[PDB]
């Protein structure tokens, strides 16, 4: 089939995630067809070549094009593709992947690892799982989930209610009544005069007027990204997280860390929890766990949830729970090749030192530009977010779609940064296998595009 | 190949949580531990080195069989030209597209217009409530939401979709099935409260009673599986599906076709909407999509409901729905050389002559036998389900455990057949390569099992 042909049979058949319905069938909104890619670049149907700075979706974290994780991922697929690994039925992969989450990647305290194929499937999981330990623990009332404003925690149901963007929830009827949303925690956007430790306060005595109005008996746990990805690229303020676990312990309410993507060295550490010092009783992981090899996802459970598990079935037989694709041998056999990857090159050290290279060049590049009103970031990730005036945080007309064109126009000087939803911002989540001197390359066509869209705008 | 046996089960009890396991007599031992390690054909292989005759396709799904090269070849082939990118924004592989026409063409019914992906049957049917729901946001028809299922359907694992799914197992400590979901009765002819007739005229009027009850104008959709699977491999009664769809159409009640089972030749036709003449507005697809090679899902949207998306696209902007790895290449590749397989070597046609066969030799074999009340099943779907008293239609006492005492006895004579939830019932789902020799083997072997049980509790 030709490039044309391919194109039509594609706005006539498929239906993308994210994508205008309409515009992309009537080929206003173009395709594109990726065809390949080696290290950080990607190449497409025109045969194209683009420095991929979003790492697909803060996911090919190991780089494009490993034969090694091709190669595992075939000899799995020769010796046994799937079984199911209901009543107690496993490949010597999955148990082999269980114990290295357990031991080599998740905080202290964790025990049992179950398995999906995405970050939405482990957070539905995740509240299954909470409102099952309160019913066994005979607190039926302790069941509502406390969410953060611009949190990203997928796109299903109950998924797209915890995620705290309205894109998910228009005409989906979303968030459902047990789902309640708290501050985003951007100082940035506090008031004038309002110092970073008062703006911790503040999120603070937000939270706790939620819990008061709601009812602490009723709240069962607090879902959260210890840096928000697609909400903007936002870490925690200094504080932050100390303040706020304190708050759910005093109050009985278990905490879920979203690491679908801090997960698996993108922070400089194994995941945002030991990065902040969080303690989470329940831990979500996708993307980085494989670096997108194959589709994989998982729900770590700490000792307290667990234990509550155990004895639930004891009295109750098994947990009615289960994915057919729980455990998929070819799937595990990719992330403990991606394991291998990220620990024999030590992706997690390299992303702190370049990481720390890309805060650092993206502040002098950016730091006085008069497009932009914040730069921001930690480890492998940053953004830059445009503001009409930088003194009163004064955000440009939404229309004229200032993101978008610095990414449009990055597009076309080869490097794919992706336009936040929801405001002007210029998301970076480039590979973990990043050098300087690409590092150097990013900031230099940003620059570019930056410097084109201030031009026409300002 | 670093640890032992013996250590990969204590590693399984320390830290894998399993799907549908008892997680405490898991974690003791109690329940012991299965290692699966390879497999051909329908035959696989467990960590002791015994071969069992998989009569169940791991869970309905193996179809084409174990152990295809030719499918491990296309999945490692595109795992080293290009594993990952997303499909958001328009951006596509030549291989979902391909896919996307070729299931529309070749093995979706009339009407069928797009696919969306996900990875899990759970993952299809949550995306097709966001549909169902946002279609009638769209046309201004804010009321019309409820969901219709069926008791004993199985409709997936999560929130949503386990509320669809009628089988208490998937919503106890869940709290379960959500308001919006109301169930109707299970199309079960010989464990009915009738002739054949009356049965469906039955089933029909309490169709209408909840129809009444609610308010069509509040009912959005109608979710059934042609012929149930997980609630016991129950095949409609003869009319069903006629006098049903004329009630759904009156009422303007959309109908989506759970299809994960049925469809891809399971049933001897290409699924089981085009076997029963059911004209559905949405299809769910997973399971012999891949054979499970790996995990893929997929909506098949109609006309009808495909012409609505795009307009609100139109009016709303682009909808806020998109799972990272939507369009998984690995699991395209897997899916088109699965769909190469089907039909090169013609699986449909064998799935019905040879299942054809396996329904008469199972009337032959256990038509009259004293611990069977029923037989039945079509093309490579069967079950028997066992009763205490023949006549009067008596179910045995559930602790007897009787179904599950027929399986755990196969099992040790070499076969694996599923003892089906809430009931007492033996399930077979073999590979749609199985032949007419190996279904007078299966049959042996479960005559065997059902002999020996008999004995034990008659
Ligand atoms: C923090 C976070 N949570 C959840 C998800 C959902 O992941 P998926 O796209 O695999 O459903 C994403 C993406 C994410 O970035
Ligand atoms: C009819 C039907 N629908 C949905 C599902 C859910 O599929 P999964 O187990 O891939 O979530 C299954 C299994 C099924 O048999």
């Amino acid at each position: 089939q030709s490039l044309d042909q391919l194109f039509e049979m594609d706005r006539a058949h498929f239906m993308h995630p994210s994508t205008h319905a309409h515009d992309h069938a009537s080929g206003a909104l173009p395709g594109r067809i990726i065809t390949g890619g080696k290290g950080i670049r990607i190449e497409d149907h025109e045969g194209r070549e683009y420095i991929d700075a979003f790492a697909g979706l803060y996911c090919v974290n190991i780089g494009y094009g490993r034969t090694e994780v091709a190669d595992a991922i075939y000899e799995q697929a020769k010796q046994l593709a799937y079984y199911h690994t209901y009543v107690g039925h496993s490949t010597d992969a999955i148990i082999e992947l269980s114990s290295r989450i357990i031991r080599d990647w998740a905080p202290a305290g964790m025990k049992k690892v179950y398995y999906g194929m995405s970050g939405s499937d482990a957070n539905e999981t995740q509240i299954k799982l909470v409102w099952y330990y309160n019913n066994v623990l005979g607190r039926p009332n302790k069941k509502k989930i406390i969410s953060r404003e611009r949190g990203y925690h997928g796109s299903g149901i109950v998924t797209g209610s915890l995620t705290g963007l309205p894109s998910f929830h228009q005409h989906f009827d979303l968030p459902i009544d047990r789902v309640k949303h708290t501050v985003c925690p951007h100082w940035y956007r506090a008031p004038a005069g309002m110092s970073e430790a008062q703006f911790v306060a503040y999120c603070v005595e937000e939270l706790e007027k939620l819990i008061a109005r709601e009812g602490a008996d009723t709240i069962a746990a607090f879902i959260a990204e210890p840096v928000m990805g697609t909400g903007g690229i936002i870490p925690p303020p200094q504080g932050y997280w100390e303040a706020i676990q304190a708050v759910l312990r005093k109050h009985d309410i278990l905490l879920i860390a979203d690491e679908v993507v801090c997960g698996f060295g993108r922070l400089g550490s194994k995941m945002g929890s030991q990065h902040y010092g969080i303690k989470p009783d329940l831990i979500t992981v996708a993307k980085g766990l494989t670096s997108a090899y194959a589709p994989l996802s998982g729900v770590i459970v700490g000792e307290k949830v667990w234990d509550v598990i155990e004895k639930g079935s004891q009295e109750h037989g098994p947990m009615g729970h289960g994915w057919t694709y729980s455990g998929h041998p070819i799937c595990a056999a990719a992330a403990l090749a991606n394991l291998d990857i990220l620990e024999r090159e030590n992706l997690t050290g390299n992303a702190a030192d370049v990481g720390a290279y890309l805060q650092q060049r993206l502040h002098e590049a950016f730091g006085a530009h008069p497009l932009v009103g914040e730069v921001r970031g930690v480890g492998m990730l940053a953004a830059l977010e445009f503001m009409a005036d930088k003194d009163a945080r004064t955000p440009f007309d939404p229309a004229l779609k200032v993101g978008p064109k610095v990414s449009a126009a990055a597009l076309e000087d080869g490097m794919i940064a992706r336009a936040m939803p929801h405001g002007d911002i210029l998301g970076f989540a480039p590979p973990l296998v990043t050098t300087r001197a690409e590092v150097d390359e990013i900031v230099g066509i940003a620059k570019q595009a930056v410097d084109e869209v201030a031009d026409e705008v300002l």
